[PDB]
C-alpha cells in the first residue's frame, strides 16, 4: 500500500508591481529557475519525457521568502545558488531518479551576506564565485568563493539598493553591480574591486534594474531601468558607449529586465507590454512584441533567453510569454498561482489561490475576478462554478451573485447546487450555489470555525466547548450534538460520502472519527499528528464500504487513515512546503492536492 508523486504542477514566478522578477535559464536541461514564496523552483521546458525532471523545488529558504534562483554555469553540475529577504544564500544541487520518480535536493554551502533582503545573484563562469547583491546597513552585497564563503572582492560605490549585477562570463573577468538612484558601478577582477562609477546616463533617482554583459567574450555591458535608458557600455573597460535608441522604437515604459539572445542581440521588456528585440551594433530593435496595455497584468516583470532566438517573457500577473525571434505571433502562454492555494474542486479540476485568482485547468483559464481569498469552490453544476471569496462576494463564473453582510469564515458545498458559510458574525448560512440566494440561516451559539456540507447534513465546528452540532438541511431548527467534542479549536470536518460517518480534526492534530447516528466515537485510535488538520477528504469505492481517508496538515504531510485498520497509515511526507491546504479524490486511485506553496499534486495511491 502506498502513495507516489504522480504529477506537479508548479506555481508562477513572484511578482510585485514595480519590481523585476530575475530569471534564470539553463540550456544544457532546457528548464528556467525562479521563485514563488518561499521555494526556488526549476521547470523543465521539456514536454516529451526526457531525463530531466519536470520540476525540482528547493525548501531550504525555510521562513524566508525566496528572491531568486541562479542556474551554476557548469553544464549537467545540477547546481544552483538561491538567496531571500534575510539576506541569506545556498548553494544547493539536485539530483532525479526517473524510476522512484523521485527529487533528492542537498544544501552545500550557506551564508547570511546581507543585512536586507537580496536582490541578485550571479556566477562567475567557473561556477565557484559569486556576486550577492541587494540591500543591508553597511553592505549592499559581497563577493564570495561558492563553498567557503570568504571574501572575494568588495562591493562599492552604492548607498542605495543595489537591484541587479552580473559577472562578466570570461576572463579578465569584470562585474557590475547596478541599483537605486541611478547608480552604475563597474569593477575588475579576479579579486572584483571598484574600477570605475557611474550617475550621469541613468536619470538621478531613477531604478536601473537589471544588467548583463553579452555571451562569449562579453565585448558589452548593458544596463536598464526606470529611466527607459538603454546605455551601452563597454565590456572591458566599462567605457559608456552609447544609448540603444531607434528612432521607430520609442520605449514607452520604464524597464524591468534584459536578457542576450547572443553576442549581438539582446531582449528588453518593461511596463509598455512590450517585448522588444535589439541589436547592439545597429542600436535598432529588430523585433517587438505586444500585449494589451490597457490592463494592468500585461506589464513585463522578466524576461529570459532560451536559445535559438527563444525568448520567454514573465507578466505582472504571473503569466510566462513564449516568443521566437522571427515569428511576430506568440507562441503559446502558461499561467497559474503564485499564492498559496487555498480552494479545490475536482473533475474538472478548478483552483483558487489566498489573492483570489482562480484556474481553470480544463481550458487553462486564469481569473482575476477576486481579489482575496477563495474560501470555496463548487462545480456541481455542468460547466459552471461556484466561488466564494473574503472580498464577501459569491461569484458565479466570475460574475457576482451575492453580497455577503458579514465575511465568510470558510464554507463547504455539496452535489446538489447547495453551499452552507459560516459567517464572522456567527451565522450559518445556506446559499444556492448557482444563483447566490440564501434559503435559510440560523444564528449560532458561539463562533464556528469549520463545515461539512452533505447531502442532508451541515455540520458546524464550534469554538465554545469545540463542539460539533449537527443541522439537518431541510431544517435548521433541528440538529443534535455528537457525544464527544474535540481536544482543541475544530479546523475541519468531513462528512461521509452515504452520511455514516463524520471526520472531524483540530489545530493540535487530533482527527476523531464519529458514528452520525449514534452521535458517537467510533475510534480516536488514528495517528495524533501534532499539527493543524487543514483537508480530510473519503476514498470512494472502485466492498464498498468506506473505509480509506485522506487527510493533511500544517505539518506538510498527507496521511491515509483507514476506519477499518485504524493502526494502518499510508502517507506521503513534505508534500507542500508550509502545509497542506486541500485534498481530493478525482479518482478512485488517485489523489489532488494543494498547498501553502501554491503547488497542486497529482498522487497515485497503490
Ligand atoms: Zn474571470
Amino acid at each position: 500500500s502506498s502513495i507516489s508523486l504522480k504529477e506537479i504542477i508548479p506555481p508562477q514566478p513572484s511578482t510585485q508591481r514595480n519590481f523585476t522578477t530575475h530569471l534564470s535559464y539553463d540550456p544544457t536541461t532546457n528548464a528556467i529557475a525562479y521563485p514563488c514564496g518561499k521555494s526556488a523552483f526549476v521547470r523543465c521546458l521539456d514536454d516529451g519525457d526526457s531525463k530531466v525532471p519536470p520540476v525540482v523545488q528547493f525548501t531550504g529558504h525555510g521562513s524566508s521568502v525566496v528572491t531568486t534562483v541562479k542556474f551554476s554555469p557548469i553544464k549537467g553540475s545540477q547546481y544552483l545558488c538561491s538567496g531571500d529577504e534575510s539576506g541569506k544564500v545556498i548553494v544547493w544541487g539536485w539530483t532525479f531518479d526517473k524510476e522512484s520518480n523521485s527529487v533528492e535536493v542537498n544544501v552545500k554551502s550557506e551564508f547570511q551576506v546581507l543585512a536586507g533582503p537580496i536582490s541578485d545573484i550571479s556566477w562567475d563562469f567557473e561556477g565557484r564565485r559569486l556576486c550577492v547583491v541587494g540591500e543591508g546597513r553597511d553592505n549592499f552585497g559581497v563577493f564570495i568563493s561558492w563553498d567557503s564563503g570568504n571574501s572575494l572582492g568588495e562591493v562599492s560605490g552604492h548607498s542605495q539598493r543595489i537591484n541587479a549585477c552580473h559577472l562578466k562570463q570570461s576572463r579578465p573577468m569584470r562585474s557590475m553591480t547596478v541599483g537605486d538612484d541611478g547608480s552604475v558601478v563597474f569593477y575588475q577582477g579576479p579579486p572584483f574591486k571598484f574600477s570605475a562609477s557611474d550617475r550621469t546616463h541613468h536619470k538621478q533617482g531613477s531604478f536601473v534594474r537589471d544588467v548583463e554583459f553579452s555571451p562569449d567574450s562579453g565585448e558589452f555591458v548593458i544596463t536598464v531601468g526606470s529611466d527607459r535608458k538603454i546605455s551601452c557600455f563597454d565590456g572591458k573597460s566599462g567605457e559608456f558607449l552609447k544609448y540603444i535608441e531607434d528612432d521607430q522604437e520609442p520605449v514607452q515604459g520604464g524597464i524591468f529586465a534584459l536578457s542576450w539572445l547572443d553576442s549581438q542581440k539582446f531582449a528588453t521588456v518593461g511596463a509598455d507590454a512590450t517585448i522588444r528585440v535589439w541589436d547592439v551594433t545597429t542600436s535598432k530593435c529588430v523585433q517587438k512584441w505586444t500585449l494589451d496595455k490597457q490592463q494592468l497584468g500585461n506589464q513585463q516583470v522578466g524576461v529570459v533567453a532560451t536559445g535559438n532566438g527563444r525568448i520567454i517573457s514573465l507578466s505582472l500577473d504571473g503569466t510566462l510569454n513564449f516568443y521566437e525571434l522571427g515569428h511576430d505571433e506568440v507562441l503559446k502562454t502558461i499561467s497559474g498561482h503564485n499564492k498559496g492555494i487555498t480552494a479545490l474542486t475536482v473533475n474538472p479540476l478548478i483552483s483558487g489561490s489566498y489573492d483570489g485568482r482562480i484556474m481553470e485547468w480544463s481550458s487553462s483559464s486564469m481569473h482575476q475576478d477576486h481579489s482575496n481569498l477563495i474560501v470555496s469552490l463548487d462545480n456541481s453544476k455542468a460547466q459552471e462554478y461556484s466561488s466564494i471569496s473574503w472580498d464577501d462576494t459569491l461569484k458565479v463564473n466570475g460574475i457576482t451573485k451575492h453580497e455577503f453582510g458579514s465575511q465568510p469564515k470558510v464554507a463547504s458545498a455539496n452535489n446538489d447546487g447547495f453551499t452552507a458559510v459560516l459567517t464572522n458574525d456567527d451565522d450559518l448560512l445556506i446559499l444556492q450555489s448557482f444563483t447566490g440566494d440564501i434559503i435559510k440561516s440560523v444564528r449560532l451559539n458561539s463562533p464556528g470555525s469549520a463545515v461539512s456540507l452533505s447531502q442532508n447534513y451541515v455540520a458546524v465546528g464550534l469554538e465554545e466547548g469545540n463542539t460539533i452540532q449537527v443541522f439537518k438541511l431541510s431544517d435548521l431548527e433541528v440538529s443534535f450534538d455528537l457525544k464527544t467534542p474535540l481536544r482543541a479549536k475544530p479546523s475541519y470536518i468531513s462528512i461521509s460520502p452515504s452520511e455514516t460517518y463524520i471526520a472531524a480534526g483540530d489545530v493540535m492534530g487530533k482527527i476523531l472519527l464519529y458514528d452520525l447516528q449514534s452521535r458517537e466515537v467510533k475510534t480516536s485510535r488514528w495517528a495524533f499528528r501534532t499539527s493543524k488538520i487543514n483537508a480530510i477528504s473519503w476514498k470512494p469505492a472502485e466492498e464498498i464500504e468506506e473505509d480509506l481517508v485522506a487527510t493533511g496538515s500544517l505539518d506538510t504531510n498527507i496521511f491515509i487513515y483507514s476506519v477499518k485498520r485504524p493502526m494502518k497509515i499510508i502517507k506521503a511526507l513534505n508534500a507542500h512546503k508550509d502545509g497542506v491546504n486541500n485534498l481530493l479524490w478525482e479518482t478512485p486511485s488517485t489523489l489532488v492536492s494543494s498547498g501553502a506553496d501554491a503547488c497542486i499534486k497529482r498522487w497515485n495511491v497503490v
